[PDB]
RNA sequence: UGCAUGU
């Protein structure tokens, strides 16, 4: 064997607090730990309101997702639902 | 800024 069968890819984030950033998510997904990489979608006011992280493809990153789906924090239900990647 | 599947 030459590849990695459970390699990790991308997870859409949405109705986070405009005070968020990439770091943010990286560490607060960081609860769990399975990030590669963050994408937050940014605008000039702030966060666009989703970000997009690198994180799902096992059962306790489906687990972790359906736990932050609905995390209260800075007073807002994230809600991470899993991913196209781009074209739909 | 509450923009809704990508900076």
């Amino acid at each position: 064997n030459t590849e990695n069968k459970s390699q990790p890819k991308r997870l859409h984030v949405s109705n986070i607090p405009f005070r968020f950033r990439d770091p943010d998510l990286r560490q607060m997904f960081g609860q769990f730990g399975k990030i590669l990489d963050v994408e937050i979608i940014f605008n000039e006011r702030g966060s666009k309101g989703f970000g997009f992280v690198t994180f799902e493809n096992s059962a306790d990153a489906d687990r972790a997702r359906e736990k932050l789906h609905g995390t209260v924090v800075e007073g807002r239900k994230i809600e991470v639902n899993n991913a196209t990647a781009r074209v739909m």
